[PDB]
C-alpha cells in the first residue's frame, strides 16, 4: 500500500509531460506551474483508491496499458481534488493547504487562481480523451466526473449558505442539513467516484450494482466527515479551527440537539469569534455535553451499519473493495 | 433575426425550470438566482447562431423537439459564457457587467462567486444530459465543450501573463502574443464553438469539414477581437478602459511595431494609469501614428480575406452559414 502510492506518485510525472506539449507554450509552462504546486502533496487515497479497486475487480484484462489508464484515472481524481481546494481555499480565505501556503496566496497568483483552477478541472478530460477516448466505458468515465463535480459545487453552495465565515448563525446547523453537505459536498467524490470510476473501468456499468455501491460508499463518507469534525476538536495533534470559523460540524449539530436553553446562549456567545478562551468554553461545552462519548458511541454503531451495508450490497464485487476502504477509514 | 431573439429568450425560462427540480432545495434556490443574474442580459448572439445555424444546416429533420435541442445547445453556450464572464469579472476586480453590479460585487457574494461560476460551467452538461443523451452526436458536444472551456482558459492564461493589471510591460505586447490571445480566449469559443455545434446536431461531423469551419471562423473571432480594441478607443459611445487596464490590445500592438523610441516613452509612461489627461495623451499618440487609418485598412484587407476563406472553405455547408456572421461583425 505504501509501495503502490509511490508508484502512483511517480506516474504523475508521465501526466505531467502529456498535459505539457508554440506561443502558448507560456501558458504551459503555468499549467505545469499549477499542476505540480496543487496535484502533488496529499496522501492521495483518493486517487489511489481508483488503482486499488481497479486491480480487486478485473487479472488477466490487466495488461500495462490498462493499468496505465487505472493510474491516469486515478491521477483525475486528484485533479478534480485539486480544482476543488484551489478554489475552495479562495472562497474561505484560508493561509496554507497540504503544507504549504495556498495557491492563491503565492505572491502574484492572487484571484488568477480561478482559471488555474479552471485549468485542473480541465486537465481530466484531456487525461481521459489521451487515455480513454477509445475505451467502451470512456463517456461513462465523463459523465462520472461531471455529475462529480456538480454535486460537490451545489454540496458546496449548500454549505456557504449554510455558515456564512463571519456571521454566528445557529438555527441553519441542523441534522438533515449537515447531512446533506457531507454527502453532496464530501461523500460523493470522496469514496463513490473513485470505486465508482473502477467499476467502470472494469466492465461493471449496471445501474443497480452502481447503486449498490453508492450506498455504502456515502454512507462511509457520512462517518468518514463526522470522524474528521469530532478529531478537528478532540484530535491529537493540526490543531483545527472549526468553531472559529462557524462551521456546520457534526460536533455543533449534537450540542445543539442536546442543550438546555442557556446552553444554547454559551454557543451563541462563542461558537466564531478567533479568541482561545472564547474556542476553550465552546470545547469545555461539548466536553460537558459527553460529546467524545456520543461520538464513540456514534462510531460503533456506525460500524455495525456499515457492515450490514457491506453483507448486503457488496454482492457481486468483492467485499474487499469496500473492507479497505472501511478499514482505512476506521483506524 | 430579433424574433428569433426573442423566442431564445423565452425559451429560457423553461431552461432554469429544469435545472431547478429535498435539502438541497436552498443550493437550488441559489442556482437560479446565479443563472437568472448572469445568463441573461447580454445581447444572445452566441446561442443564438447555434439556432440559426442549425436551421441553415439541416427542413424535414427539424421536429419540435430538434428545434428545442437548437435552443438548449444555444442556452449552453450561452451559459459557458456565463461562468467565464463572472469568473473574469472576479479576476479583473470588474465593476459592472451588462448594465448592473458584477455579480460577485453584489453584497453577500463576493467569492462565492467562483462556485456560482462553477455550477454555470456544470449546468451545460446537465442540460446536454436532459436533451442530447440520445442522440449520435451526444459525445461530440459533450467534447466540444469541454474542448471550448480548456481553449477559453489557456488563453486566458495566456492574457493574464501577458498584461498583469497594475505593472506596465510592454515587451510582452507582441502580434504573435496578440494573436494567440484572441484565438484562445474568444474566437475559439465566440466563433468556432456555436457553428460546430449547430454542425454535429446537423449530422456534419467530419474532421475536415470542422476544420475548415474552423478556419474561417477563427479568422471571423481575429477581426471581431481586432475591431473591438479599436471601438474601445475610437467608438461612438460605452467609453472603453483598455489603456487605464495595460491591455494587450490591437491598438498598443500596432502602436509598438510604428512607434521611434522617444514615443516608445510616452507609451511608457500613460498605459496602464487611470488619468484621464494620462489616457489623453496615448489616444493621442494613436491618433499621430493615423491608427484609425491603419485600422480602415485593415479592416478592408480583413474583408477581403474572409471572404476569399469563405469561398475556399465553406463548401459543402451553405455559405450563408459564415456570410451572416460576416455581416453581423463587418457592420
Ligand atoms: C477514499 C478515501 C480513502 C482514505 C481517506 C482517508 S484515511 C485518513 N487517515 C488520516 N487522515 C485522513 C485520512 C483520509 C482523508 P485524506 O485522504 O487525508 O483527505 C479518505 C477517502
Ligand atoms: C477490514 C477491517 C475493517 C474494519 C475493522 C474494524 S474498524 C472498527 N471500529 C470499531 N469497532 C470495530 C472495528 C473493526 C472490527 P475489529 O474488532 O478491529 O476487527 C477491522 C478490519
Ligand atoms: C457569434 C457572434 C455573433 C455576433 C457578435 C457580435 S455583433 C456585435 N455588434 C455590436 N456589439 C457587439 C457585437 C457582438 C459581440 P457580443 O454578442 O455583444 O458579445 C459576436 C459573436
Ligand atoms: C452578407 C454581407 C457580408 C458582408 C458585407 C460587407 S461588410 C464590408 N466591410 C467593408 N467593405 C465591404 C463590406 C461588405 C460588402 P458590401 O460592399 O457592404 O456589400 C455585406 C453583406
Ligand atoms: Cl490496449
Ligand atoms: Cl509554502
Ligand atoms: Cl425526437
Ligand atoms: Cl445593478
Amino acid at each position: 500500500y505504501a509501495q503502490e502510492k509511490q508508484d502512483f506518485v511517480q506516474h504523475f510525472s508521465q501526466i505531467v509531460r502529456v498535459l505539457t506539449e508554440p506561443e502558448i507554450g507560456d501558458a504551459i509552462a503555468r499549467l505545469k506551474e499549477v499542476l505540480e504546486y496543487n496535484a502533488i502533496g496529499g496522501k492521495y487515497n483518493r486517487g489511489l483508491t481508483v488503482v486499488v479497486a481497479f486491480r480487486e475487480l478485473v487479472p488477466r484484462k490487466q495488461d500495462a496499458d490498462s493499468l496505465q489508464r487505472a493510474w491516469t484515472v486515478g491521477w483525475c481524481v486528484e485533479l478534480l481534488q485539486a480544482f476543488f481546494l484551489v478554489a475552495d481555499d479562495i472562497m474561505d480565505s484560508s493561509l496554507t493547504r497540504r503544507g504549504q501556503i495556498c495557491w492563491y496566496q503565492k505572491p502574484g497568483v492572487g484571484l488568477d487562481a480561478i482559471n488555474d483552477a479552471n485549468l485542473l478541472e480541465a486537465c481530466i478530460y484531456r487525461l481521459l480523451k489521451l487515455y480513454c477516448r477509445e475505451q467502451p466505458y470512456y463517456l461513462n468515465l465523463i459523465e462520472l466526473f461531471l455529475q462529480s463535480s456538480y454535486q460537490t459545487e451545489i454540496g458546496q453552495t449548500l454549505d456557504l449558505l449554510t455558515a456564512p465565515q463571519g456571521n454566528v448563525d445557529l438555527v441553519r446547523f441542523t441534522e438533515k442539513r449537515y447531512k446533506s453537505i457531507v454527502k453532496y459536498k464530501t461523500a460523493f467524490y470522496s469514496f463513490y467516484l473513485p470505486i465508482a470510476a473502477a467499476m467502470y473501468m472494469a466492465g461493471i456499468d449496471g445501474e443497480k450494482e452502481h447503486a449498490n455501491a453508492k450506498k455504502i460508499l456515502l454512507e462511509m463518507g457520512e462517518f468518514f466527515q463526522i470522524q474528521d469534525d469530532y478529531l478537528d476538536l478532540f484530535g491529537d495533534p493540526k490543531i483545527g479551527t472549526d468553531i472559529q470559523d462557524n462551521k456546520c460540524s457534526w460536533l455543533v449539530v449534537q450540542c445543539l440537539q442536546r442543550a438546555t436553553p442557556e446552553q444554547y446562549q454559551i454557543l451563541k456567545e462563542n461558537y466564531g469569534q478567533k479568541e482561545a478562551e472564547k474556542v476553550a468554553r465552546v470545547k469545555a461545552l461539548y466536553e460537558e455535553l459527553d460529546l467524545p462519548a456520543v461520538f464513540l458511541q456514534y462510531e460503533e454503531d456506525s460500524y455495525s451499519h456499515i457492515m450490514a451495508l457491506i453483507e448486503q450490497y457488496a454482492a457481486p464485487l468483492p467485499p474487499a473493495v469496500f473492507l479497505g476502504l472501511a478499514r482505512k477509514i476506521y483506524k
